[PDB]
């Protein structure tokens, strides 16, 4: 099971990065990414109590970046970025300081080495004509793929949204955006990409 959207104490989850890949493990999760809101505090930690603990665990360095488009808060998720590049750090920095344009937030997650997503698309609420637009924006400007499935959706949602990537050639990428034990939301719930699209760790896997 793929995760690739969580969180923790580093921004505004409830648990350490340490209790966080605990969780995954007795999750089932086998490939976790960490994508706090403009930090990568976590992943070091992280990746110290995998090692320490012998968890079975594929962490993905990731980060969430708050962007502005058209008016419209959006957030783009990096994944398998490398967080000791020095223009990461710098750009997660002028994050705390102040947002950015989508562009921009592609073009520092790629010079990371990392891949950009679309996160969560159906939180937005645009009509379906705003949502193709935003997802025709961010294709246009390199983005890699697009969050597909959550943990709450109909199954109208996440087969629109996957037919949605693959019109654009973006990968899919799957996510609970866990913050805090709930009944909505638990790693790894539900998650799973339906036919016709494939995931985005294809383009770090292989
Ligand atoms: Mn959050
Ligand atoms: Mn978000
Ligand atoms: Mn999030």
């Amino acid at each position: 099971i793929y995760d690739l959207h969580s969180h923790t104490t580093a921004s505004d989850g409830c648990l350490t990065p340490e209790a966080l890949v605990h969780r995954a493990v007795e999750m089932r999760v086998g490939t976790l990414a960490i994508t706090d809101h403009d930090t990568t505090a976590a992943i070091a930690p992280a990746r110290e109590e995998i090692s320490r603990s012998g968890l079975a665990l594929n962490l993905i360095p990731g980060v969430e970046i708050s962007t502005v488009w058209e008016n419209h808060e959006i957030h783009i998720v990096g994944l398998n970025i490398d967080i000791t590049h020095p223009l990461m750090c710098e750009f997660l920095a002028q994050q705390t300081e102040r947002w950015c344009t989508i562009e921009q937030a592609i073009d520092v997650i790629h010079h990371s080495g990392g891949k950009a997503v679309l996160a969560h698309p159906g939180r937005y609420n645009l009509s379906a004509k705003w949502l193709k637009r935003l997802v025709a924006h961010f294709a246009e400007h390199h983005g890699d793929a697009m969050e597909v499935a959550q943990c709450q959706q109909s199954p109208n949602e996440r087969t629109q949204l996957a037919a949605l990537a693959r019109q654009h050639h973006l990968w899919a990428s799957q996510g609970s955006d866990f913050h805090q034990p709930c009944p909505w939301i638990e790693l790894g719930r539900k998650l799973w990409l339906p036919a016709g699209v494939e995931g985005v760790w294809q383009l770090w896997e292989q």
